[PDB]
């Protein structure tokens, strides 16, 4: 009966994870999804929102490329009584009917702390950076200084963007490892997909046993912390994440009384509890599908939209 746009900045493998979760909801739920992705481009995000409007959908899910922008088009969707959502990355516009996001900033700090701790307070770090003008950059960017600040022996030898993508941390982190060599004691990648860059130039500079830091728990990131190619990562269960902004939206649709803006904490994930991250984004992702409607129910309740059962989160 619903159809719901969304509108996505990029295939990311976390959108890409995640998309799996939204559908299986929408499914469940009666709602027609219609999936937009951006290239990263802002005009082009604007263009589907416009479009969207103008095809009357109930409801916009913006994952969006840049947090300063799309002010017309919230506007417009505002005034023409379609609910838009930003999800997963944040807008800057006082015009949205939901808001359903990442708690970047303890993210940030979570990600620095594990290398901080990794490194025993001293070291020379690189940063690998998500989009610039993005809020997960803008927000992660807070969190790492927040730690920074504690550790006077810890230096940042450069911090640039990836934006998001495996391949292009790959050639930062070989601009890196020229100019600065064994040198570099760590690297604190905003995302798990620039972490996998990163580990790629490494090994072919002959460089085995660098730390390694990650924020998603993607399939390969999972991977990484088990094999101990990374020292842990941040879970932001995409399937989660966005069922559970579909959720808000599907409300909304209908007229329901609903938390309009929950936040997804994330937890640390070490080898210490990787296994069952690795069961529900990898190895048994159908039975975690099949439960994630009920989940997704329960949780918009508690508001603890994160929560799965992960060893570490609240029982
Ligand atoms: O900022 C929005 C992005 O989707 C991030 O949440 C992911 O961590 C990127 O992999
Ligand atoms: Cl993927
Ligand atoms: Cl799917
Ligand atoms: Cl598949
Ligand atoms: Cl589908
Ligand atoms: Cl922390
Ligand atoms: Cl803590
Ligand atoms: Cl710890
Ligand atoms: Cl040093
Ligand atoms: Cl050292
Ligand atoms: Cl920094
Ligand atoms: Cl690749
Ligand atoms: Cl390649
Ligand atoms: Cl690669
Ligand atoms: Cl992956
Ligand atoms: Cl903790
Ligand atoms: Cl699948
Ligand atoms: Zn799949
Ligand atoms: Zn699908
Ligand atoms: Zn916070
Ligand atoms: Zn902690
Ligand atoms: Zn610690
Ligand atoms: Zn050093
Ligand atoms: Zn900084
Ligand atoms: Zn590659
Ligand atoms: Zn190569
Ligand atoms: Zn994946
Ligand atoms: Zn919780």
């Amino acid at each position: 009966t619903k159809r719901i746009g969304v509108t996505v900045y990029d295939m990311s493998s976390f959108i890409t994870e995640g998309k799996e979760g939204m559908d299986t909801y929408a499914k469940a739920n009666n709602i027609e999804l219609v999936w937009n992705s951006a290239n990263n481009d802002v005009s082009t995000q604007a263009s589907q929102v416009d479009s969207l409007i103008n095809q009357g959908v109930d409801a916009i899910i913006v994952v969006p490329v840049q947090a300063d922008s799309l002010g017309p088009q919230v506007a417009s969707a505002k005034s023409k009584g379609i609910p838009l959502l930003a999800v997963n990355a944040a807008l800057e516009t006082p015009d949205l009917a939901g808001n359903v996001q990442p708690d970047d900033v303890a993210a940030g700090a979570q990600e620095m702390q594990m290398m901080a701790d990794r490194l025993g307070g001293k070291g020379n770090i690189v940063i690998l950076q998500g989009p610039l003008g993005g809020s997960g950059e803008i927000n992660r960017g807070k969190g790492i200084d927040q730690v920074l600040a504690k550790y006077p022996d810890i230096k940042v030898l450069a911090k640039d963007t990836a934006n998001w993508k495996r391949d292009e941390a790959v050639n930062k982190m070989k601009n890196w490892i020229s100019s600065f060599g064994p040198q570099i004691d760590g690297v604190v990648a905003q995302n798990d997909d620039m972490g996998l860059g990163a580990l790629q130039a490494l090994k072919e500079a002959g460089r085995t046993g660098v730390p390694i830091v990650g924020i998603d728990g993607i399939e390969d990131g999972l991977n990484a912390v088990k094999s101990g190619d990374f020292i842990g990562t941040s879970l932001q269960n995409g399937t989660v994440e966005l069922s559970a902004g579909l959720a808000v939206a599907d409300a909304l649709v209908k007229g329901e009384d609903v938390k309009t803006d929950p936040v997804y904490v994330m937890p640390a994930i070490t080898k210490d509890n990787v296994d069952v991250a690795i069961e529900h984004v990898v190895t048994e992702r159908q039975k975690f599908l099949d439960g994630l409607v009920e989940l997704t129910q329960q949780n918009l309740k508690t508001g603890d939209i994160a929560y799965e059962g992960i060893p570490g989160q609240t029982q």
